[PDB]
């Protein structure tokens, strides 16, 4: 059977976002990312509604809740993303949202596309390694807790008992399709590496967000409310690395 709080996670996800994308006009590339922007709000409020269901996160202090988001919201974006794209489409389109789903052709502009190619990468290793739900669910969590500021966090115990609370409910999520100490043990190897390996992509994708938010006016690109906070306040510090990025291994 399922382990209580994999189901609890399970009945904790966010339903269907929609992207409210106008799909009689062709896209410019100003449009198709200023609906990208506008679904990013919805999935940010999203995230922050999420947080105040899951298990643990509560207690840690609010100005740690505050950061953690505001560190991993992009990451948290991007993986569910890979995950909408592995379930609804086999990982060979991009599932932004039901009514923003993206295929080699919708992808002109050639910094856009080159970012879509990266973004990919993380269906593709879905995919490969037909990660479960329940594996995802807990991996998703260990992503929201992944960066933590240089000094550390004011509820540093409370966030190391949970990461670690987080990381035994992954193994029981492993434990139950793979069977065997080693089968088991290298799987969670690979489902911890993915992780380690997602900061890099991620500082591609924080670069990328940057730079178009910077040059929005420009672009004519449209940045909502809470997403332009969440940049202004913690994306350069991110991008220069003065965070401490958590890693499973050396
Ligand atoms: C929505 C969504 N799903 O996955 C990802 C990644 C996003 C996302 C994440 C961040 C942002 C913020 N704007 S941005 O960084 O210029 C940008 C745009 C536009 N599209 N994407 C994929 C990014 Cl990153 C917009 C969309």
């Amino acid at each position: 059977l399922i382990p209580p709080l994999i189901n609890l996670l399970m009945s904790i996800e966010p339903d269907v976002i929609y992207a409210g994308h106008d799909n009689t006009k062709p896209d410019t590339s100003s449009s198709l990312l200023t609906s990208l922007n506008q679904l990013g709000e919805r999935q940010l409020l999203s995230v922050v509604k999420w947080s105040k269901s899951l298990p643990g996160f509560r207690n840690l202090h609010i100005d740690d809740q505050i950061t953690l988001i505001q560190y991993s919201w992009m990451s948290l974006m991007v993986f569910g993303l890979g995950w909408r794209s592995y379930k609804h489409v086999s990982g060979q389109m991009l599932y932004f949202a039901p009514d923003l789903i993206l295929n080699e052709q919708r992808m002109k502009e050639s910094s856009f596309y080159s970012l879509c190619l990266t973004m990919w990468q993380i269906p593709q290793e879905f995919v490969k390694l037909q990660v479960s739900q329940e594996e995802f669910l807990c991996m998703k969590v260990l992503l929201l807790l992944n960066t933590i500021p240089l000094e550390g966090l004011r509820s540093q115990t409370q966030f190391e008992e949970m990461r670690s609370s987080y990381i035994r409910e992954l193994i029981k999520a492993i434990g139950l399709r793979q069977k065997g100490v080693v089968s088991s043990s290298q799987r969670f190897y690979q489902l911890t590496k993915l992780l380690d390996n997602l900061h890099d992509l991620v500082k591609q994708l924080h670069l990328y967000c940057l730079n178009t938010f910077i040059q929005s006016r420009a672009l004519s690109v449209e940045f909502p409310e809470m997403m332009s906070e969440v940049i202004a306040a913690q994306l350069p510090k991110i991008l220069a690395g003065m965070v401490k990025p958590l890693l499973f291994h050396k």
